């Protein structure tokens, strides 16, 4: 379904700032953006809400919906399942809002194979040391999950240098600066949606 404005795919390693930046964008520009609410089998973190951050489901329920053809894409990431349901994107497109998706690098490649034609943005830390610091400060994951996330970060940061893969790469050193660069990448779309 190609409906409405060009969607936005935001990716980057675990801990890079994706959710922090997207929450800011949806607060400032609530009238023109809508968030695709993915399914995940991971457990919710304090403050996360079902139907807002994710649909938190069991492996059994997610497998039922996968088998029925309910997903545009799905991926295994650091021991859990994640995916973008068809209805998650339809809900935002039906409101004629810019659909924002937060997905991993596998999801980026999955979406490249669809008809969605998004802009692809990668948010990256200044270094893997800083990434680990931010992840361990958050400490919402077990040690095993952190190890998996740090390994995925190193692999996916190298893979994201692929030419033509990402339209924009933003280094999240300072959040205020990264957020301005996020809006810069979307500035013409934001202006059109306001008109
Ligand atoms: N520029 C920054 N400087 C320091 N800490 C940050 C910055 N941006 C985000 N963080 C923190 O890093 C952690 C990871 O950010 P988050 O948005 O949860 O990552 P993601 O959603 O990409 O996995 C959070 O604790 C967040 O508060
Ligand atoms: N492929 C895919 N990845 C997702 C989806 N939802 C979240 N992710 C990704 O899974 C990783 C872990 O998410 P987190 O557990 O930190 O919320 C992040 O890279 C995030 O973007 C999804 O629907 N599809
Ligand atoms: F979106 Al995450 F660690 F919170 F990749
Ligand atoms: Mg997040």
């Amino acid at each position: 379904h190609m409906s409405g404005p060009r969607p936005v795919v935001l990716s980057g390693p675990s801990g890079a700032g994706k959710s922090t930046l997207l929450k800011r964008l949806l607060q400032e520009h609530s009238g023109i953006f809508g968030f695709s609410v993915s399914h995940t089998t991971r457990n919710p973190r304090p403050g996360e809400e079902n139907g807002k951050d994710y649909y938190f489901v069991t492996r059994e329920v997610m497998q039922r919906d996968i088998a029925a053809g309910d997903f545009i894409e799905h991926a295994e990431f650091s021991g859990n399942l994640y995916g973008t349901s068809k209805v998650a994107v339809q809900a935002v497109q039906a409101m004629n809002r810019i659909c924002v998706l937060d997905v991993d690098l596998q999801g980026v490649r999955n979406i490249k194979a669809t008809d969605l034609r998004p802009i692809y943005i990668s948010v990256q830390p200044p270094s893997l040391h800083v990434l680990e610091q931010r992840l361990r400060q958050r400490n919402t994951e077990t040690e095993e999950s952190l190890v998996k996330r740090l390994a995925a970060a190193q692999a996916d940061m190298e893979s994201s240098k692929e030419p033509g893969l990402f339209d924009v790469v933003i280094i999240n050193d300072s959040l205020d600066q990264a957020y301005a660069e996020l809006k810069e990448a979307l500035s013409e779309e934001i202006k059109k949606a306001q008109r």
